[PDB]
């Protein structure tokens, strides 16, 4: 209750999205609703990185590629990487928890991001990586190579979200189009990412910090989330059930997670009263034994609107 962590709301919070996908959540992220946070881009394709959003950019196998990008070929992104590990330090030092984010399928991201996965691991920051899978419509070619380096990333993270692109057109549904599923897909990524480092940095009555979070997250490693988001006068049970009624949690059992983060972010007005509710709608598909810690996050430029996000650990 009354006594907070080491480093809560202070806590230097660094997201770094790799290849070309990750730039653009990344990017997206950026030129939004995403504070308290220092946006990255590191791509082998020296092009890309010019003009955008992130203020700190990072060119990777400058040797291996000359700013050409790891030709969807994953070896390429990780030799890059490894030519680069210093650079990747240098941009890393001073974080307590690092946001590696990026779409698995490519060459650049596939390849890259488990190392600086762990390099960041090593420096001893919290590491959590938000990741894509590949559309069904991306051939088993693609799907095959995400995978691969899901099961590699999985080996060097704190924990690991990945998100099933496939469910993001079963949303979607009517209005899938290209545009709308990767623009949909930088959303959740963005969401993830959000969902959490709001919970440390912008704190609302009843709050959750890092060392809290640190629990929930630290060595878990493979996680899942969804999203929920009512209003009016039971927006809390509601954006509950919706959240866990959420397609990206569809096959998910959370009797099964070891660890479960809730997010309620909603106007000044949240009042105790609904935390409860939001919480007990949780405790109850947890698991006696799981690890369930509920933070709340304030928001002005929203309105009666109140978004749950939960977010199921050591999977
Ligand atoms: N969210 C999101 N995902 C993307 C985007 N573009 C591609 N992706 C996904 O992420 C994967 C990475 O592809 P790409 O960025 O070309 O790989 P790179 O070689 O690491 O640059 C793809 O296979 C897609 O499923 C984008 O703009 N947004």
């Amino acid at each position: 209750f009354e006594l907070v962590d080491n480093i809560a709301q202070t806590a230097v919070i660094k997201v770094i999205g790799v290849g070309g996908g990750g730039g653009n959540a990344v990017n997206h992220m950026a030129k939004n609703n995403v504070e308290g946070v220092e946006f990255i881009c590191a791509n082998t394709d020296a092009q890309a990185l010019k003009n955008i959003a992130a203020r700190t950019v990072l060119q990777l196998g400058p040797g291996v590629t000359k700013g050409l990008g790891a030709g969807a070929n994953p070896e390429v992104g990780r030799q890059a990487a490894l030519e680069d590990r210093e650079r990747i330090s240098e941009v890393l030092e001073g974080a307590d928890m690092v946001f590696i984010t990026t779409g698995m399928g490519g060459g650049t991201g596939t390849g890259a991001a488990p190392i600086i996965a762990e390099v960041a691991k090593e420096m001893g920051i919290l590491t959590v990586a938000v990741v894509t899978r590949p559309f069904p419509f991306e051939g088993r070619k693609r799907m095959q190579i995400a995978d691969e380096g899901i099961r590699a990333l999985a080996e060097s993270v704190d924990s690991l979200i990945t998100i099933p692109n496939e469910k993001l057109l079963t949303i979607l549904g009517k209005d899938a189009s290209l545009l709308a599923a990767f623009a949909k897909a930088d959303d959740v990524l963005a969401g993830a990412v959000r969902g959490i480092s709001d919970i440390i940095k912008r704190p609302g009555m009843i709050n959750v910090d890092f060392a809290d979070v640190k629990t929930v997250m630290s060595e878990m490693g493979m996680a899942m989330m969804g999203t929920g988001c009512a209003s009016g006068p039971n927006r809390a049970r509601e954006a509950t059930e919706a959240a866990i009624r959420n397609p990206l949690l569809e096959d998910v059992n959370l009797q099964g997670a070891r660890g479960i983060l809730v997010n309620i972010t909603a106007g000044p007005d949240l009042s105790l009263g609904e935390y409860s509710d939001v919480g007990n709608i949780i405790e109850q598909f947890a698991s006696e034994h799981a690890t369930v810690k509920v933070g709340t996050v304030i928001d002005a430029d929203m309105r009666d609107e109140l978004h749950v996000t939960v977010v199921a650990t050591g999977l």
